[PDB]
């Protein structure tokens, strides 16, 4: 029922069409809890990989936000304009820039936290934590078998 | 650790993450794939909806392909032109277009079925059929809290 080539297949059966369902209601949720503090998905995404991991070069950032490297420095210089993060040329290469978070970008943080509190009360809803923690082991093996391709 | 207000929050165990990489990397897998037979991921859902449901609206592809109206309109004329699909205005509402799949569409189901062959044998490796429909369940419950808010 999940497999394509099969003539049993069918789209409500096929994990990745609820995957793209989610991906895209999440999305545009997201955006319209992140735009009323001036912020979007993928600064959002930027906020967090910063707040994480300190100091990080587009190249990481690009991979862990899924995006080109020409978006996230687009982003990056924007978010440096209204002050959520700093740049420095990386001291091993001056080619690389290090992108760091701000105080202000960390109160952005405490904002976004607030503004997202109920969509993610409401997205596990009617799932224990083990069954959360077996959903996104589950998305881990998934992303593991498709980086074999 | 999978809570965003939390203090404990760690993305590597926070499900929209996970789902995030890999919609990313399948679009990119797929993409990569279908480009061989000249086609891409809005036309391979097109198809695929179409094949299960029929004649089908703008505004039913839409929703199933997660994507705009426009886009689809377009991507739809584009198939028209190819002659993977035919179109009809709406009886009941001559402003509703209605898209049904041709002969040589479903060549193209085939080839797209039989290029993606591997990457669905090797997506979810490592998991049983009652794990890969654990994880088509847990998805739609987060689809349906979603569209709550
Ligand atoms: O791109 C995918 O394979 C997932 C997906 C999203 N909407 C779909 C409609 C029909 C079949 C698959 C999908
Ligand atoms: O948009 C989301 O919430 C998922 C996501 C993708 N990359 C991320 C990096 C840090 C935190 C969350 C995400």
């Amino acid at each position: 029922h999940h497999d394509p080539a099969s003539d049993e297949f069918r789209k409500e059966d096929f994990p990745f069409y609820w995957l793209a369902r989610v991906h895209g209601r999440y999305t545009q949720n997201m955006e319209r809890l992140l735009k009323k503090i001036d912020l979007d998905v993928p600064r959002w995404r930027v906020l967090w990989i910063l707040n994480e991991n300190g100091e990080s070069s587009i190249s990481e950032i690009s991979t862990h936000a899924i995006a080109k490297l020409s978006t996230i420095t687009k982003i990056v210089y924007r978010m440096k304009e209204d002050g959520l993060v700093d740049t420095a040329p990386s001291p091993e290469d001056g080619r690389v820039t290090q992108v760091r978070i701000t105080e202000v970008g960390l109160q952005n943080i405490e904002r976004m936290q607030e503004v997202t509190r109920e969509l993610f009360q409401r997205s596990f809803k009617g799932l224990t934590e083990a069954q959360v923690q077996r959903l996104n082991r589950m998305l881990e093996v998934v992303f593991h078998n498709l980086e074999t391709l």
